[PDB]
């Protein structure tokens, strides 16, 4: 699987029939039909003691992995029940500033979308969590081009080390709090992982407020490669899945 004409999103259902399931992601967020829900508590993001380990290019995206042996960087509150541990974060980026995000707001696409993946501690490990309808919580952050996001520069600086598929580099002492917008207002709905295996185990929390990155920063996020060292160069751009039918789901908004 990949993002090409021959193994891209339209071909996934052949190996993962769940691609055609009832709670697939991403979806388009129609701001007018989203239900404001007051009973939604505010999100509680506690990343003060987070511990990043490595950054790697897996041929699908760059991923920053965190030590999730204990509750050091967790997500609680909002529509969640229980504590969810941060396991990793990755980015989907487009080839042009007008595309790149997976979720769309009223059909509007952003330049990129950051996904911070969390798993429900009541399940013990990540592997068990992906067997439960409420095993994961993914916080989605939109990116638009504007001013530079200093909190992302550390990632930008190291992309040289992990240019090709399979490369990895130590990436300790990285603070994920630097990736957050000022506001934590969000939309939430039950969905799935957006890459194979596409398991429907995710409670999506998509932040209303995008963050900005400079054009120079986004230029560098577009210089990674899907290919392995020594293969023809295929730039890692447009690694995103198109919106899926909402079907029998309602999107809730934590704000009006
Ligand atoms: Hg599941
Ligand atoms: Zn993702």
């Amino acid at each position: 699987w990949g993002y090409g004409k021959h193994n891209g999103p339209e071909h996934w259902h052949k190996d993962f029939p769940i691609a055609k399931g009832e709670r697939q992601s991403p979806v388009d967020i129609d701001t007018h039909t989203a239900k404001y829900d007051p009973s939604l508590k505010p999100l509680s993001v506690s990343y003060d003691q987070a511990t990043s380990l490595r950054i790697l290019n897996n041929g699908h995206a760059f991923n920053v992995e965190f030590d999730d042996s204990q509750d050091k960087a967790v997500l609680k509150g909002g529509p969640l029940d229980g504590t969810y541990r941060l396991i990793q974060f990755h980015m989907h980026v487009g080839s042009l500033d007008g595309q790149g995000s997976e979720h769309t707001v009223d059909k509007k696409k952003y330049a990129a979308e950051l996904h911070l993946v969390h798993w429900n501690t009541k399940y013990g490990d990540f592997g068990k969590a992906v067997q439960q309808p409420d095993g994961l919580a993914v916080l989605g952050i939109f990116l638009k081009v504007g001013s530079a996001k200093p909190g992302l520069q550390k990632v930008v600086d190291v992309l040289d080390s992990i240019k090709t598929k399979g490369k990895s580099a130590d990436f300790t002492n990285f603070d994920p709090r630097g990736l957050l917008p000022e506001s934590l207002d969000y939309w939430t709905y039950p969905g799935s992982l957006t890459t194979p295996p596409l398991l429907e185990c995710v409670t999506w929390i998509v932040l209303k407020e995008p963050i900005s990155v400079s054009s120079e920063q986004v230029l560098k996020f577009r210089k990674l490669n899907f290919n392995g060292e020594g293969e023809p160069e295929e730039l890692m751009v447009d690694n995103w899945r198109p919106a899926q039918p909402l079907k029998n789901r309602q999107i809730k908004a934590s704000f009006k």
